[PDB]
């Protein structure tokens, strides 16, 4: 492969970030998979959407993260853990923004 030393392409002074965080904690051994939904659907994860673990394992624990979150991620979350002796689910209900009226009759 093409090796090359390494560099530090970008460095900045600290910036304020504001999120939203759903916290869980989730115990399992063998240690679970974990699985998020919104509304039932499957959650797509991104920039704006990730999740941070303080810590993974037989205890899992750490946040959901939302960055700049709108009203369409309002809405039920539901956390699906499984390990070959069981699964589990536990849904929460997730308020970010308000919903707009509506436009159309």
């Amino acid at each position: 492969t093409v090796y090359y030393p390494p560099r530090v392409v970008s460095l900045e002074e600290p910036e304020l970030r504001l999120e939203h965080c759903i916290e869980f904690v989730v115990r399992g051994n063998p240690p679970p998979t974990l699985h998020w939904l919104h509304n039932g659907q499957p959650l797509r994860e991104s920039k704006i959407i990730h999740v941070e673990y303080y810590q993974e394992g037989e205890i899992s624990e750490g946040c959901l993260l939302f960055n700049k979150p709108t009203h369409y991620n309002n809405g039920n979350y539901t956390l699906i853990a499984k390990n070959p002796l069981g699964t589990a689910n536990q849904t929460i209900n997730g308020h970010f923004l308000k919903e707009p009226f509506p436009v159309d009759e």
